[PDB]
């Protein structure tokens, strides 16, 4: 099964980050979501019943991104993975990707970042 | 086998959409499609009889998108998937992706969308 | 194995088509090539002598894209993966993927083309 | 495992080239480095010490980029790669990819460049 | 005064050109209109009948693209400069810019046309 | 003079329209800010007492996009412009531009919007 | 009058450049060229000999960027704008600006380039 | 005279800013300059010594972006345009536009700064 229902760019700004004063200024994170989930009875039915309505999806990642201060990249993206699985059982797995495009480095990069995939039990 | 004969970044202007208001005003829908075709033959003979020609393939896809609005991307793609593998025998598999880069949804993102994998039985 | 080396994003203006005004009128081609080949050697020996050169593989690709009229994108590709592989056995495998970001197709898109992979025997 | 760590877009000016006139002048090299690591407990615990810090992998980078002259691509991507797993063992494997948007090549591209995946053993 | 009303990257696929091959086959037009109103009143009121609404605008220009073919952009350019100026008398000046970013010019160029600024008398 | 303090691309998710669907769905609101003032003091003491800070001028504008629901870009633009000049008297101007790129017109286009110059009086 | 035709970013492969390894490597070249031309008669009569078609312009263009190896962008510029007006008439004015996004200089930019601006006498 | 050399999307890591954690963390700067310079006898003789050389122009922005921290945006343009008019009598005339495209601003932008002219005397 290779259908997916997807969340890309994601913006939000925050104050996560290994550093106090990362945490102390913030700055912007992207994210992008992927779930695996069987979209052909949606597809027959047309019924967003039979399916994941993903601004949905944005309000469970939003109220994590803009939501208290962790340290780790890692933790937001399990935080996200954890609660997209929870809630739906059609989702047979989820892909979070971080993104810091401007941390703490002292370099030239386009950005920086995780990505996990986390199967849904 | 590897091959594939593609349409990207095609955009059409419909009033699909779960919301009464989204069918009422429309967006601009991107849709995204990938044929599996072994080329050899026409790579060989240069005969485009020996292949899916892609303008024929856009014709499809343009009625479909510009056509009767519909409640779910994902019936969009299953009427798209289903409808160029009943007319070409050459296309082993087809792959649709639409995005709705600007949906109902109260937030900062590049877009939301779907992707379905459509085997040619 | 999973090492490569990479063209990408090259562009050639031709008179390729499979409609007699394309032909007539010509377009630019844009071109992408990946060849499988391990880079162990020379990248413990830094000898550009135990590798594939690339400025020698774009002159290959351009004598092909800039030469004689064909139909059929599939065919360039073919004549091009065909090329590759004959002067480089180093060279496991060569892909190469042809777009035409504008056809003879009254729509809005970002582009149309064809992926061909063809291994090195 | 599909979790990862990335860097992507680094960007350094070098001397690096098989051209005698290109380590005269130098240009500018665009890297991509993903890292294959487990971050389940990272992503628990929440403690960077449970993972692979990426301003470090950038110190790493850099210090090769923009260190001594060498031939090949595939010289600066070997050694990036063997100097991250030596010193990480939570990396399971590492892939790095250089590009030269500019090379001494007459004609229109995006760019070319390699790509290597080393494993740590 | 300084206030304008703006249509940026407007894109129409019209058959216009000065050779046959080219109204044969036709092509991508982008156009930007940019009018010289007071916005002041409509400012201070809220009220769209005291400034010119765009999605009008936007309708003159699409007529006059995707209508009959025409041999040279200054036409359309002047066709569509008049058109907005005896439609609305709040536009105190017009200004036409289209653009053939793919024309049959053998070459690398982003794209090529022509600018026109209409007063409204 | 001509310097300037400048805060392009600023986006906000509001429900402003001349549709009523438009004010139920809403959309992304694009801003673009520059404000007429002599910096010679400021670049000579360093003191940020001697101009205008953005973060503050920033808050004006998201509050007023952020804010009630009006009809048209024009008394935005208004509101933004008149705020911002009654409250700093080194601005000698101000400019606000604001753009709907994806309004509720059929249509392919960048953008559609507005943009107003007002002087502080 | 503000009518232009203009051609932007053309890029040719050249070898021009102050310093010697520069003209033996080369590199590509950015050109942008805005002319001052009356369009109301062509705009008018629709008659492309009542205007100055660009593809001939490219030609000159193209003919001094890939010919003979100069130090300046100021003289590849100027031998522009002196062909172009000597040529045509109604160019009442050439504007031709040069751009070297990828220099002999150890840094990081978009690019470093001249604009100059010749009337025709 | 309307003349130009130029130096577009320079950027520099450094700690300059009014807050604190600005200076301690640090950001990307991105600096436009332009001088006024006119190029005749240097677009007429080919003699990099009748023109101002942009190598050495950017050595200047490089030097006081990369130095001691100020607060600032406005000192860096400052302390850039007095600078490169002390050392060059072709100049006729600076502009320096500063951008943090990522400053301790709470929002979605692109980017916020200043630009300031200085005429050389
Ligand atoms: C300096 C802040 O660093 C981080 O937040 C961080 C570093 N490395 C990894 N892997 N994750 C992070 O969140
Ligand atoms: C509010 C409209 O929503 C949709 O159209 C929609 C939502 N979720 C999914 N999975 N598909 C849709 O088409
Ligand atoms: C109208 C020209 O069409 C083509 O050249 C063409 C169409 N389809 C496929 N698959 N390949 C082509 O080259
Ligand atoms: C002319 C310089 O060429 C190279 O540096 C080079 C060429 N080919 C490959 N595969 N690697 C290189 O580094
Ligand atoms: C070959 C087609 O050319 C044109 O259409 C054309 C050329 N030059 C100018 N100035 N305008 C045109 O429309
Ligand atoms: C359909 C909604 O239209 C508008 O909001 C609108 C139209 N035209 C102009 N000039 N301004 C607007 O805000
Ligand atoms: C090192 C090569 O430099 C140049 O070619 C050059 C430098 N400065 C200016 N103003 N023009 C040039 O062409
Ligand atoms: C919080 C840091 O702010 C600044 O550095 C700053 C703010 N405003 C202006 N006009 N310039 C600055 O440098």
């Amino acid at each position: 099964m290779q259908d997916t229902i997807f969340l890309k760019g994601m913006r939000f700004y925050g104050y996560h980050g290994a550093l106090s004063a990362e945490n102390e200024i913030g700055q912007i994170f992207k994210v992008d979501v992927t779930l695996k989930v069987d979209l052909s009875e949606a597809g027959r039915t047309d019924n967003v019943i039979d399916t994941v309505h993903y601004g949905e999806v944005f309000e469970e990642v939003k109220s994590i991104m803009e939501g208290k201060a962790v340290n780790l990249l890692e933790h937001l993206a399990e935080r996200i993975a954890n609660r997209i699985n929870s809630q739906y059982n059609r989702v047979m797995e989820t892909k979070v990707r971080i993104t810091k495009e401007n941390p703490p480095i002292p370099g030239h990069y386009d950005g920086v970042g995780i990505e996990i995939v986390r199967e849904n039990k």
